[PDB]
């Protein structure tokens, strides 16, 4: 007896566009703007795309699933809206026009993904995804990244470097060592000694072993050096006038922070050395007698030390943006220091470098000049310079660029701004990848321009079109999804959201619809009400369309309702089939009269589901295993030699995504065994990082960094409330915090009651109120809500002064047919002033003519 909308407002792959175009859109790399570098990355969502899962799993999480499930609560829905129609035509016409034109859709772009698999697969170029040891990238999606406008990779030149790069057509690309993998024993690589690489490597610590230090003095370290170079090292706070140095010292002290501070943000203008946070005033006797920090003859610094501390707050230190550069370390002390630097650089060249091709200044691969000498050496040199003297890194490199920016095949150099628009971004995407097991290569995307690559739900995506079409080789042609490809480039942004408002707004605007009908009702403006019901929407239709049970209910069983039926006949401007139309559902004396349906949709669906979510992990934990040991070699045969730590570790991974992998199988899943499961994972990839923290010895394992990267997936479940939850056995997306809820209501009466009411009915305070009632106090309660909007919560609501509020309501309502039947004369006066001792007690859908017509007899 109730209707519940199951179109979502989010799907995975799916957006849904202003003009309701379904585009379908296929991922490369997961990420925004920059997607990390591990073993396996750009597989994980192609797999899942294509397939639900390598293997171990069903079909369940593929496009073509996802999109069937759509497919299949759109005709759920169109099915519901149907079965309304029979009782008003108009019934939600304007929502099902939209669910059909979606629908339709949908069906063609899942033809095609069935369609491409089969009979375009030849080669197997997607099936390889599966079967293959290490998966590629298929053609279609190299010729898309090949021939974009926003979207680019750069390679760069770690010392451990990994021959296994999926990106062929970096923008950036720099010499890079014999990877460990082309050699026989497979544990270190062969180094060169030419190139960029190499050269920022070995300069930042040679083979002499003489570290570089890094003197970086801010902002208070660079403060004091001012202030100081005023004074003297004998001169204290002392003789005659010592209460006028010291305030001299402090305006002079005062005077260059707010200096050097506006520099870096001119927000601080307006601070006071001169009195602490508690609003107390800075003297002599206040740090020397009432503190005792300073005593007197205390040294310069350490007054200023003192008046900084006692003065400023601790968030203000630290406040100014900080370089990637500038970690905190003293100095280039090893190896692994120097190629985190070398990367570093390396990593900031190329992000300058994509600056330059995305704005179409040039067109080069700046790695292809810094490999070169004497530039190579040149920068190397300049930034080990630089890091001794505490300098900001970022100009260095930039000085360079123009330097040579002729030779960058740039026509002007880069300006000031441009500058600060290259670090910023080179900011913003280090801190991304600062803890990626790899810098070999990135995928790195720009959204806000124009391309053939987008950023939807956190993975960096084409669309499923261009893919296909490519893949195809145009022998296939799209039908009616020909022109979509355009729509989606003629949008403003690349930057596509994460749900789809257009299905959203489908759900909204039935709200508003019934907070309208609510608001006239309450103002008792039965005209306004009356033209607001006709009003049409662009389409032409009727407002009335949205009409369901909930309103029905409050506009049949309202006091204006008498006011609403005159209005009703004396109008003209309104056409006799939607007279009727309105005279069937609102006078309950009409003897066509027939109820709606009530109407609902879920709260939850604009929220990624926790099973898809897992499902990622759990693909993610087999994928690595299954790479990691197809790129090791020709060690295969049984047993270490410390070989089972490395590969039980591989084992216990896959223990992990087999288990995660089985929770979802299981339908009837609750908060609780979710959470269990996912903390005895989190544990177990917990001991595989201690394990190897303990080995060393000690040597940086990419293993232990993508280990790390799952708990921390698993971390983000255990927050329930950001995702929403398939449940099977009600077919509907829920949250599990709200079935806790709903849950915590002991006896199955009233819960049910409290459930199929409204959702203002369902927020916190409300089910306190319920859980303090019977199945005769909740019905009462349900009849009495179904006549008028009325709110429960804590405060003020009283069950007593309910139980006044109710009959008082019940009394007022069914009047209304008794004033009417003695009017009418249908009823003696026998029975009418026994029935008006009954009106208060009786819920009006049982009070009616022929109730009482039976009732008397």
């Amino acid at each position: 007896d109730v209707i519940k909308f199951k179109e979502p407002e989010r799907c995975d792959y799916l957006y849904v566009d202003e003009n309701n175009k379904v585009h379908i859109l296929l991922p490369i790399v997961g990420g925004d703007e920059i997607g990390l570098d591990n073993t396996c990355q750009t597989a994980v969502e192609l797999i899942t795309f294509f397939y639900g899962s390598a293997h171990s799993g069903v079909t369940k999480y593929s496009a073509e699933h996802q999109l069937s499930e759509y497919k299949r609560q759109l005709e759920e829905d169109i099915k519901a809206i149907n079965s309304q129609k029979k009782i008003s035509p108009h019934a939600y016409d304007d929502l099902l026009k939209e669910k059909i034109e979606r629908l339709q859709q949908i069906e063609k772009y899942i033809e095609l993904i069935q369609v491409l698999k089969k009979q375009y697969d030849e080669q197997n170029d997607i099936r390889q995804l599966r079967t293959g040891g290490i998966p590629q990238l298929p053609s279609g999606v190299k010729e898309i990244i090949k021939s974009s406008e926003n979207a680019f990779a750069v390679r760069l030149s770690p010392y451990d470097n990994d021959k296994f790069t999926r990106f062929d057509d970096p923008l950036f690309n720099v010499k890079r060592n014999i990877s460990k993998y082309d050699t026989p024993s497979r544990q270190a690589p062969i180094p060169i000694y030419e190139g960029l690489g190499y050269r920022l490597r070995s300069t930042l610590f040679p083979e002499d072993k003489t570290p570089t230090p890094i003197n970086k003095k801010s902002l208070r370290d660079k403060v004091k050096s001012t202030v100081l170079s005023h004074y003297k090292d004998e001169d204290r706070i002392d003789g005659e006038k010592k209460d006028e140095k010291l305030n001299e010292l402090i305006t002079n002290l005062q005077n260059e922070l707010v200096k050097e501070l506006v520099k870096s943000d001119p927000q601080y203008s307006k601070l006071s050395l001169s009195k602490d946070p508690r609003g107390k005033e800075i003297n002599y006797d206040y740090l020397v007698n009432s503190l005792m920090l300073v005593d007197n003859d205390s040294e310069i610094g350490d007054w200023i030390d003192t008046i900084l501390d006692a003065t400023v707050d601790s968030t203000v230190w630290a406040v100014q943006a900080s370089s990637p550069f500038y970690q905190g370390a003293k100095e280039i002390s090893s190896d692994r220091d120097a190629d985190k630097i070398s990367i570093r650089v390396q990593y900031l060249l190329a992000e300058a470098n994509i600056y330059c091709k995305t704005n179409k200044l040039s067109d080069a691969n700046f790695g292809e000049f810094f490999d070169k000498e004497p530039h190579a050496t040149e920068i190397a040199k300049r930034v080990k310079e630089g890091f001794t003297q505490g300098a900001d890194i970022e100009p260095i490199i930039y000085d360079y660029i123009n330097s040579n920016h002729a030779e960058l095949g740039l026509k002007s150099p880069l300006t000031g701004k441009q500058q600060q628009e290259i670090t910023d971004k080179f900011t913003k995407h280090y801190n991304t990848i600062k803890e990626s097991p790899h810098f070999d290569e990135f995928f790195v995307a720009d959204p806000d321009k124009k391309g053939n690559i987008f950023s939807h739900q956190g993975r960096i995506s084409c669309h499923f079109l261009d893919f296909f079409t490519r893949q195809t080789k145009g022998k296939h042609p799209l039908g009616d999804l020909a022109s979509h490809q355009e729509a989606l480039q003629e949008g403003t942004s690349n930057r596509l959201h994460h749900k789809n408002e257009v299905v959203a707004q489908g759900y909204e605007k039935l709200d508003q619809f019934k907070k309208e009908v609510v608001k006239l009702l309450a103002e008792n403006k039965p005209k306004e009400l009356l033209d607001y019901l006709v009003a049409t929407s662009p389409t032409g239709v009727p407002n009335y369309s949205m009409l369901s049970k909930e309103t029905q209910n409050y506009i049949a069983y309202n006091r204006n309702w008498p006011a609403i039926q005159k209005e009703l006949e004396k109008a003209t401007s309104i056409p006799e089939s939607q007279k009727q139309d309105l005279s069937r559902l609102l006078s309950r004396d009409n003897l066509q009269h027939d109820n709606l349906s009530a109407i609902t949709w879920s709260k939850y669906s604009s929220k990624p589901l926790l099973d898809v979510e897992l499902n990622k992990i759990a693909e993610g934990l087999e994928l690595t295993a299954k790479i990691y040991n197809e790129k090791r070699g020709r060690e295969w045969w049984f047993a270490g030699s410390r070989n089972e730590a490395r590969k039980t570790q591989c084992e216990e991974l896959q223990r992990v995504s087999k288990e995660i992998n089985t929770l979802l199988q299981s339908e009837s899943l609750t908060k609780s065994q979710v959470l269990e499961k996912v903390l005895n994972s989190i544990e177990t990839l917990d001991k595989i990082d201690r394990d190897i923290s303990a080995e060393s010895n000690w040597f940086q394992s990419t293993l232990q960094k993508e280990v790390r990267l799952f708990r921390d997936q698993l971390k983000d479940i255990c927050q329930l409330d950001k995702y929403y939850f398939k449940s099977t056995k009600l077919d509907e997306i829920i949250s599990l915090e709200m079935e806790e809820q709903f849950q915590k209501i002991q006896d199955p009466a009233v819960q049910q009651i409290v459930r199929d009411l409204p959702s203002h009915c369902h927020n916190d305070e409300a089910i306190e109120f319920f859980k303090t009632l019977n199945p005769e106090e909740a019905a009462k309660v349900a009849s009495y809500l179904s006549l008028e909007y009325r709110e429960i919560n804590k405060s003020t609501d009283k069950k007593t002064l309910l139980e006044q509020d109710i009959p008082r309501l019940f009394k007022e309502v069914n009047t209304q047919l008794l004033s009417k039947l003695k009017e009418e004369k249908a009823i003696d006066e026998q029975v009418h002033e026994k029935l008006s001792q009954l009106a208060d007690k009786i819920a009006p859908e049982h009070f009616t003519r022929n109730n009482i017509i039976k009732w008397s007899t």
